[PDB]
């Protein structure tokens, strides 16, 4: 009914600069609850199936090394229609078309090293959280 | 010329959670002045003519009891074309289509228990303030 | 047990500049609840018994006219030992000795036209709220 | 490649009220760097070629006197496609169509005394900075 | 030299209300880096050795059940003399003597259900992080 | 009477990280006005008489090169007893004794590369502004 769970991630640029506080705020003050917050670098074992559909791209190697550069923060949120709300409130991956008020539209400049990744659909969200978060990791 | 006066209200959810500070801020820092700020629960004598046009709705009783649950904050603002500016800066009552940067688009999740009510037109504003604020209550 | 109620007021400088949002915030985010929020100019009928103990001062007339200049906001808060917490979090009336982080220590410059008035003791608070807020005005 | 430089200015209303901090913030936290920040009133020698294309307007004299009223802040920013990003993040000069989240859409009320001026194109930016900032004034 | 690591925790009140964003901010904007951020409820296996020195207290059972009520956030920070800086910037556990500007002095009201726990000494910090964070959990 | 003018500067760390917005805010929202805001790197011609009294120190060369590393922002403020208010609101140069709520007590970690420099006395302020700001640079 209202137990839909999404996933939000922080790129190495976000942490090397340091913005996680407001990133958490934009969901916390909204009303969405968090069930899982894990910190890691994820190595390369998980940054192959996460972008498995993007493996046939020229930028796959460079971008995956860019993500692998440093540690990355992982969050899981739940709320009514949360998946759609997150993507629009995050903003388009291309800063050129990114209205003010969205996280990616307020801290991201270039398409290359973007800041935030989020699930487009419920199936993607559940698959990703299964890949990353063990069932005991989450809470209620 | 520039004496147009509007009305903004706070639902019981807004106060039971507590957000009135930023709600006031979004108008105060804008430049609009306030002429009236009264706090009450309004009983049921005023929550019948306020939604008199919505009396023929299945959700009228439940929603009016939800509003009657706790006390509600009432504000009056004035400014150039303030009525139109308030509604757009507040955001659509449906969070599904609510761009970031609007009060209802930054703290409201579900259509049922919305947060903010505002006058759609000048006539509605004047009728409501007559229903709620006595002429001596306001200031200049 | 925890029903102690205090009083906080806004000088005409605070509103003519406009700072009520953060003033409300500093108590709202703290956890204190509000039972009464009334807006008025208070005329001169209430600005004689409020400072009745200060009537024998050279600055009484000038300061009371300064307060009477414009409308003033009145608030009532409740919380555990709220009266003591409010005064320290407000800061000393003299900005010269006013540590950062207090409302009067972050927006007030000169002793003359100070910004915030608050009850020093429970008896003063109850007397003032009786003078200003009628029993039906407050809520629970 | 990424050395494109723009220009942002502060109207006398912005400083007489005082908002330069958040105005700087909206670009600083974004990632854009600043190469030049000069404070002056600019007299009337520069407020004739800045609006030379607007000289044939009925409001030219009144608006130029309004700008000449007080001192004005001048800033220069650089970033990828910064010129386009600044104008959209600033918001339309007409507050009537100004979505929330933009500087002009969050602090400006009337078209007459607007708050922020910015370069529409690279050529305008370079011409203006040549008119205002001497080459030694800027930094790298 | 500068690798000293501390520990900060969030009580169930902090999350059930929701304040983790600003709590993270107060350290992130300061300059301290984080090496570990894990979310759990910790059961009762870890809330016996954490307060082993407080086992001989009348409030031990009630307080440990209060902490066990909900999930709790765990953070680890590193910086020059970070342990001392954290405790003073957090504020005294007793709100009665808690100057404004400290996290516990800006969101905590009563001694009973306090908000933040932090290591008093380096030895306590290392013992606690050994109890909670596995060596592979942390990063560099 | 109230025309006392002080000086505040931004170290290269402050700009290379980027914090000038809040630094300006802490004075702007207070009420102090600014008469001069110039941006430069100042070369070494001015970073010899500024610290002429500190020339007989072992850290003079290293610290002066650290300041010379990048450009530095210069500001001038005026207000009632502004010089004393600035220094206390800035906080002690040593972060070890720096209460929360002060700029240096909220963003500085180590004594070596401090963030903010300010005039201790009126004579120092006037001498410094004479060294840096030409009389025509300032405004009224």
């Amino acid at each position: 009914a209202n137990c839909e769970r999404t996933f939000i991630a922080i790129k190495p640029d976000g942490v090397q600069r340091g913005l996680v506080g407001e990133i958490i705020k934009r969901f916390e003050q909204k009303g969405f609850r968090l069930v899982g917050l894990k910190f890691m670098q994820a190595s390369e074992d998980l940054l192959k199936e996460h972008y498995v559909d993007l493996k046939d791209r020229p930028f796959f190697a460079g971008l995956v090394k860019y993500m692998h550069s440093g540690p990355v923060v992982a969050m899981v949120w739940e709320g009514l229609n949360v998946v759609k709300t997150g993507r629009v409130m995050l903003g388009e991956s291309n800063p050129a078309d990114s209205k003010p008020g969205t996280i990616r539209g307020d801290f991201c400049i270039q398409v290359g090293r973007n800041i935030i990744h989020g699930s487009d659909s419920v199936e993607s969200a559940e698959k990703e959280i299964g890949l990353w978060f063990h069932p005991e990791e989450l809470v209620d």
